[PDB]
């Protein structure tokens, strides 16, 4: 009875490694590591 194993991957901060439940949560948290938005040759 294979469930499916399609996806449904959790949302974790690739910066620290903290998993979250909501999408806005993780993101609103990532801002802590990443300052302004990625413009270009400025940040990276
Ligand atoms: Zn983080």
């Amino acid at each position: 009875g294979s469930s499916g194993s399609s996806g449904k991957k959790p949302l974790v901060c690739n910066e620290c490694g903290k998993t979250f439940r909501q999408s806005s949560c993780l993101s609103k948290h990532q801002r802590i590591h990443s300052g302004e938005k990625p413009s270009g040759p400025s940040s990276g």
